[PDB]
């Protein structure tokens, strides 16, 4: 029931009277939004996750983030530097040896960290196991050197993701399922979703309406694999903002540490996977950042005044995070329906402007 006067209430008129409209406009059929603030949480529901039979958006209900999935093998980077396992600066072929002689002897893990390798966006189709993946990498070579331009990709985040599990003895399937999202709390999180927790996955709907899930391929896991729960991922947010007990001390350093700033490109500072603006932003400059990398030295340290987020999507879902660490404050939105990136950012920040007072 609605409340005059109450924080909930309040936050629910906010995010009801945008998200409604961009459900519709979209023909989204479910999706969740979380919000923290003032050390509170706030869940909001809306929809179906399946079309046929009907099922409601609950709050267990999973969604696929897409690309929201490299920020994890960031995370597990990040937890494998501050332990000692791994040091960003060293090159790939350090760390897998089968790759010595070949390019990858001038590409460091911090490139692979922040897209400035230039491995191109999608692993090939034909890339079916290691060894395929071993050779396509020993005869790689890229147009322009390493450092020298951003180029997002999930071969890169890949890459990450298997050096970091590497250097801590494990694969990196059992990194993430069985260290990283356990010691943040996030038990509803999964690269493959149980059986008892099938239910509760979502659907995705394609461009054509089509009810579709991702298929996982080789390194998919480290830069698609993730499905989660906005509350879970309300925790991350928070745990990236230290609100959390949390993990290890280890954890905290990690998380926090994958804010820092090592290059730019225009407005974006490419932080590790994350990606930041000086806050106030201007909801222009953030439609802007949506190239030439010039490298931050020393790296521009984890901030507070800043705004820090990540999209990421699937075929047929579309996921959103922003957060503020200077007001403690953050929003995840999660989606069956992959629509567009000018739309996600717009409607947050609509949201996170409303949490207080012009001043
Ligand atoms: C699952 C993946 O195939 C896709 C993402 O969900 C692709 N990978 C990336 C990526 O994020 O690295 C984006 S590009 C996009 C470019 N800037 C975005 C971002 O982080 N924003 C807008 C905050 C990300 C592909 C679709």
């Amino acid at each position: 029931h609605h409340h005059a006067n109450i924080d909930e209430s309040k936050i629910k008129d906010t995010v009801d009277d945008l998200i409604q409209p961009l459900m519709q406009k979209n023909n989204i059929p479910g999706m969740s939004v979380a919000v923290t603030v003032n050390g509170k949480n706030y869940i909001y529901n809306y929809g179906l996750a399946a079309k046929q039979p009907q099922q409601p958006v609950t709050e267990n209900t999973l969604f696929e983030v897409g690309s929201l999935s490299k920020t994890f093998a960031a995370t597990l980077a990040s937890y494998a530097q501050v332990s000692g396992k791994l040091s960003l600066d060293q090159s790939v072929s350090h760390y897998v040896p089968e790759l010595r002689g070949s390019s990858f002897d001038h590409v460091s893990v911090l490139n692979v960290g922040t897209h400035t390798s230039g491995l191109q966006l999608f692993m090939p189709e034909d890339i079916k196991n290691t060894t395929q993946l071993m050779a396509y990498l020993k005869a790689w070579k890229p147009a322009d050197a390493a450092g020298t331009h951003r180029v997002f990709s999930n071969i890169g985040t890949g890459l990450l993701g298997m050096i970091a599990a590497k250097s801590l003895g494990v694969s990196y399937e059992d990194a993430i399922e069985k260290t990283l999202l356990p010691q943040l709390g996030m038990h509803h999180s999964y690269l493959k979703v149980p059986a008892d927790q099938m239910e509760n996955y979502a659907w995705g709907y394609n461009k054509k309406d089509e009810p579709v899930h991702v298929n996982m391929e080789i390194l998919g896991n480290e830069a698609y694999g993730i499905k989660t729960t906005s509350s879970d991922l309300l925790r991350y947010v928070q745990a990236n903002m230290g609100q959390l007990k949390l993990a290890n001390a280890k954890m905290q350093q990690a998380l926090t540490a994958t804010h820092t700033g090592y290059f730019k490109s225009g407005e974006i500072t490419q932080d590790l996977m994350w990606e930041q603006l000086p806050y106030p932003v201007s909801l222009p400059n953030l439609l802007t950042g949506n190239s030439v990398a010039t490298p931050i030295v020393p790296p521009l340290p984890p901030q507070e005044n800043v705004w820090i987020n990540k999209t990421g999507s699937t075929n047929g879902f579309g996921a959103y995070i922003a957060f503020v660490p200077a007001k403690k404050m953050g929003i995840v939105m999660l989606a069956n329906k992959n629509y567009s990136i000018d739309q996600r950012v717009t409607v947050a920040y609509k949201i996170l402007s409303s949490l207080e007072g012009n001043k």
